[PDB]
């Protein structure tokens, strides 16, 4: 599986049938279809704890990892029960500003997508949550083209050092609050993995306000390769999903 004519996602389908199941992500945000619910919690993050190990460039994208041994970057409230630990966070982009998220706002599409996946602590480990139902909350953050995210730098200057498949780098102190936009309004509804096995364990939680990033650092997004070290270089960029039919599920707003 890829992101390739081949291999994309019009194919995932054969590999796994769950591509064309009841909630699939991403999906459009009808913003006047979204229900405003007045029973919906603040979002609780609490990453000042946070431990950042490393990086690396898996083939489809880059993964900052931490370690989720302990309550340490943590996520509740909001949508959620229970505590839901931060494993790791990745994005997608596009070739073109014009596009590049996974979900869109009424049809509009934002040059990335930020992934923070967290998982469940009643489960025990990652691979017993993504059985669940309940299993995953995944953050989501647009990204826009204008003025550079400081925070945002440490991770534009490593990805040199992990360009193919396979490769990582010691990635340690990295503050993923730097991250985050002002506002924690967001948008939640029941839904899957954007990529394989496309499982659908995720409560998904979109916030409104997206980050901006400069031309500069999105460019460096694109220099990488899906490709691993020795092999013809294919640019890592469009790792992205069309989105999917809502099929009666419901999005809530916060706001
Ligand atoms: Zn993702």
């Amino acid at each position: 599986w890829g992101y390739g004519k081949h291999n994309g996602p019009e194919h995932w389908h054969k590999d796994f049938p769950i591509a064309k199941g009841e909630r699939q992500s991403p999906v459009d945000i009808d913003t006047h279809t979204a229900k405003y619910d007045p029973s919906l919690k603040p979002l609780s993050v609490s990453y000042d704890q946070a431990t950042s190990l490393r990086i690396l460039n898996n083939g489809h994208a880059f993964n900052v990892e931490f370690d989720d041994s302990q309550d340490k970057a943590v996520l509740k409230g909001g949508p959620l029960d229970g505590t839901y630990r931060l494993i790791q966070f990745h994005f997608h982009w596009g070739s073109l500003d014009g596009q590049g998220s996974e979900h869109t706002v009424d049809k509009k599409k934002y040059a990335a997508e930020l992934h923070l996946v967290h998982w469940n602590t009643k489960y025990g480990d990652f691979g017993k949550a993504v059985q669940q139902p309940d299993g995953l909350a995944v953050l989501g953050i647009f990204l826009k083209v204008g003025s550079a995210k400081p925070g945002l730098q440490k991770v534009v200057d490593v990805l040199d050092s992990i360009k193919t498949k396979g490769k990582s780098a010691d990635f340690t102190n990295f503050d993923p609050r730097g991250l985050l936009p002002e506002s924690l309004d967001y948008w939640t509804y029941p839904g899957s993995l954007v990529t394989p096995p496309l499982l659908e364990c995720v409560t998904w939680i979109v916030l409104k306000e997206p980050i901006s990033v400069s031309s500069e650092q999105v460019l460096k997004f694109r220099k990488l390769n899906f490709n691993g070290e020795g092999e013809p270089e294919e640019l890592m960029v469009d790792n992205w999903r069309p989105a999917q039919p809502l099929k009666n599920r419901q999005i809530k707003a916060s706001f």
